[PDB]
DNA sequence: ATGAGACGCTGGCGATTAGCTAATCGCCAGCGTCTCATCTTTATGCGCC
């Protein structure tokens, strides 16, 4: 429910698009499952620039964590 | 062929004799703990019909 609205913003977008179906599994399963709290920082440095290699992210769902 | 009818110091004292709420104020109020769990609810932090 928390990671419904999680858009994720790529550096090529257009416009915002919340996170797809896939993506959250995906964010799950690396970050989620791992540590006991997962900060937006952490879920943007460890995950966006390890699977998508995205350059920068851009999260407008969620603040500080 | 006579013998009834016509009735007092009290009031103003003392002095017994007896008896009763009420107005003012002050005092002073059972309290001590812990455990255990149980739920809520609030302050801040995130979303558009």
């Amino acid at each position: 429910n928390e990671l419904t609205k999680v858009k994720y913003v790529t550096e090529g977008m257009r416009k915002p698009a919340f996170l797809s179906g896939e993506q959250k599994k995906a964010i799950v399963d690396l970050l989620f499952k791992t540590n006991r709290k997962v900060t937006v920082k952490q879920l943007k440095e460890d995950y966006f620039k390890k699977i998508e290699c995205f350059d920068s992210v851009e999260i407008s769902g969620v603040e500080d964590r």
